[PDB]
């Protein structure tokens, strides 16, 4: 809805002049849209800029006032005839690197080699987040990269790799949020239930998200570091109690022998038994390091080689 106007070409640069001033920003001119940067020069390939569509950044001139306002800005990707491409599903395209970005008409660069697929929401900015794609999860950057100051967008609406938090994001990261992990492999597949990464076991279940702490999988239980998710096996001292699991991860319930020594593993909650406890029927004792007590006395009461109670 921008119209009586006319592409000017001066100066290496090239502008859109109607009664005399520059267009600036965003634009749409005779069914293709366009972004003339903060002075009018029109803008070629890949461009990480202010969403369009409320006004604020739209149908301007640099002869009116630009509004204070505050607008996410995303990835986008011009024609190198400055024509936005509207694109809503994916297309493959140059990869974003540090030398093919910020580009305006007249403007000499590299075409990159490398090509990409690159997805794109509704709006025609690059999508972030999760898609879904002939039967695997996906997780397209949301964040670019910190580093004191030092914020690159390029990251952004790529395909992840290995270890990846999902934040909750609009311009910034919201972190009052839960921000899950997740595991993508070398093409970006999302992984599932039990993995071995670096050495170490960890469960995504369904959904893909690391479990932390205990989790029931396929009638045993199993307990996962509290934050970092990687399975623990043997003893375990957890929330005041005792556990044993074994190298399987599994935890153990009823009679256990490490060694010569008996332990007894709670049958339904698993937790070592100390003192003097019953099992069908018969009385044992535990000292506190849970070692069954055996061919001994205890408190005045004697216990044979099974370690039951005699009268
Ligand atoms: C990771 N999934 C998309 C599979 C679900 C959680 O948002
Ligand atoms: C959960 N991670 C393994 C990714 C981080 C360990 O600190
Ligand atoms: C041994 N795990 C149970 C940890 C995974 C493979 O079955
Ligand atoms: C039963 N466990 C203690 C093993 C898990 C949390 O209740
Ligand atoms: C069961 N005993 C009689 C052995 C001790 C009391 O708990
Ligand atoms: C770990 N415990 C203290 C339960 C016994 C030593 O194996
Ligand atoms: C003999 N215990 C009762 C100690 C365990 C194995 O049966």
């Amino acid at each position: 809805n921008t119209t009586g106007g006319r592409f000017v070409d001066k100066d290496n640069r090239k502008y859109y002049v109607k009664d005399d001033h520059k267009a600036i920003y965003w634009h749409k001119i005779d069914g293709k849209t366009y972004y003339f940067g903060d002075i009018g020069e029109m803008v070629v390939g890949w461009q990480y800029l202010e969403i369009p569509g409320t006004g604020y950044r739209d149908n301007l001139f640099d002869n009116q006032p630009v509004n204070e306002i505050g607008l996410q800005e995303k990835w986008y990707y011009f024609g190198q005839d400055g024509a936005l491409l509207e694109q809503t599903d994916k297309q493959v395209l140059e990869a974003k690197t540090s030398e093919n970005t910020g580009k305006v008409y007249g403007e000499q660069y590299p075409l990159s080699a490398e090509k990409r697929t690159y997805y794109f929401d509704n709006n025609y900015a690059v999508k972030t987040g999760w898609i879904y794609e002939d039967g695997n999860w996906y997780y397209l950057n949301k964040l670019g990269n910190f580093g004191d100051d030092s914020y690159n967008p390029l990251p952004i609406g790529e395909v992840a790799k290995g270890w990846t938090q999902d934040f909750h994001v609009t311009i910034d990261i919201d972190r009052s949020k839960p921000a899950p992990w997740y595991y993508l492999d070398a093409s970006g597949k999302m992984l599932t239930d039990w993995q071995k990464v670096n050495g170490k076991w960890y469960y995504f279940g369904s959904s893909g998200s690391m479990a932390t702490g205990w989790k029931y999988v396929r009638g045993k239980w199993y307990y996962l570091d509290n934050k970092n998710g990687d399975m623990k096996t043997g003893w375990q001292y957890l929330g005041n109690k005792w556990y044993y699991l074994r190298s399987s991860g599994a935890m153990v319930t009823g009679w256990y022998q490490d060694g010569l020594t008996w332990y007894y593993l709670n049958a339904g909650n698993g937790d070592m038994k100390t003192g003097w406890f019953q099992v069908n029927g018969k009385w044992y004792y535990a000292y506190s390091s849970g070692a069954l007590a055996v061919n001994t006395t205890v408190d005045g009461y004697s216990v044979n080689y099974n370690g039951e109670w005699v009268q």
